[PDB]
């Protein structure tokens, strides 16, 4: 493809940087300047000097660097690209809690709506949400909208924590259950298991190691063969990042569609249209802004 060699010379002329999740196609990783989870893409964007940023994820990820950078041009390739476990969560569970609850902080993972991230108090991802929780003063903490993050949260913080909304979960996640691990361990006798925080908590309690994506870049060293209970693509970001050690995915089937909505061609399209440019109400985005830049500096 003459496709790769066009969206670099796009993006020079644009003065624009590529940052991209850890589950995006082989294809968008090859030609990311960046990659990362959503703690790491979200410190990427405070010193982003590049006038336009092009964002290989999902949009309420592209949202929060608009909220960074709101000087700044910030595309999505696909308004398809979405996050369902984001999507379930509606400004009226917070108010709703926050009524029950009236001295919890409200927590939300980072992936939210703009609007339900007006109205938090922090910020978390995977990778940050127990340091993050245990600094808070209060014992009880609203946390949404990850329940299963929720109850990993709870084990290790040992605060009471407030579920929103109670459903709240990622479908992608939520696919691999103890049959899973049971047949990866005949799969791969002499291989460790690396599980994600957003998997159910039986599914936690099997882990070698748990721990966000970024945390298991960090931890691979530790053994030189893993099954990985996350997104598929997770997989091909460890195989590249670690070529000497054996990486397998738990369950094949475990993808994200909305990751999958962006495409080496619609990035191409991105940089050659200048869309789709991603925008936040001014009142919405300065309120999220203030929880966004808290968890930053919890971190
Ligand atoms: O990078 C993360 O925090 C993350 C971790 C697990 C599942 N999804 C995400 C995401 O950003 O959509
Ligand atoms: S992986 Fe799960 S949480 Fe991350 S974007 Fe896809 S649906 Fe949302
Ligand atoms: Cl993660
Ligand atoms: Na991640
Ligand atoms: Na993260």
């Amino acid at each position: 493809m003459d496709l790769v060699e066009e969206i670099l010379r796009l993006k020079e002329e644009r003065n624009a940087i590529i940052l991209a999740h850890n589950y995006q196609l082989p294809e968008v990783q090859d030609i990311a300047d960046f990659i990362g989870d959503s703690l790491e893409l979200a410190r990427r964007a405070t010193r982003v000097d590049a006038d336009v940023i092009v964002f290989a994820g999902v949009d309420f990820m592209a949202e929060t660097a608009k909220i960074l950078n709101p000087d700044k041009v910030v595309l999505i390739p696909s308004r398809e690209a979405t996050c369902a476990m984001a999507n379930m969560l509606k400004v009226e569970h917070i108010l709703e809690a926050k009524r029950k609850y009236p001295n919890a902080p409200v927590v939300l993972y980072v992936n939210s709506t703009a609007e339900a991230k007006a109205y938090a108090d922090v910020t978390v991802t995977s990778a940050n949400a127990v340091e993050v929780v245990k600094k808070l003063d209060s014992d009880v903490v609203i946390f949404g909208p990850d329940k299963n993050l929720a109850h990993y949260v709870a084990k290790m913080t040992g605060k009471k924590i407030i579920p929103v909304p109670s459903k709240g979960h990622c479908y992608v996640h939520q696919k691999f259950t103890l049959d899973d691990v049971e047949r990866a361990k005949k799969l791969h006798p002499n291989a460790k298991l690396m599980i994600h925080p957003e998997c159910i908590p039986e599914v936690q309690e099997k882990a070698d190691i748990i721990a966000s994506t970024g945390g298991m870049i960090k931890r691979a060293c530790e053994w030189d063969e893993w099954v990985v209970f996350t997104e598929r693509e997770m997989v091909y970001r460890l195989r590249k990042l670690y070529p000497q050690k054996k990486f397998y995915p738990a369950r094949e089937d475990a993808f994200c569609i909305g990751m999958k909505a962006i495409t080496l061609k619609n990035i191409y399209e991105s940089l050659k249209d200048m869309k789709y440019k991603v925008e936040v109400p001014e009142e919405i985005a300065r309120k999220a802004r203030k929880a966004i830049e808290r968890m930053l500096e919890m971190s």
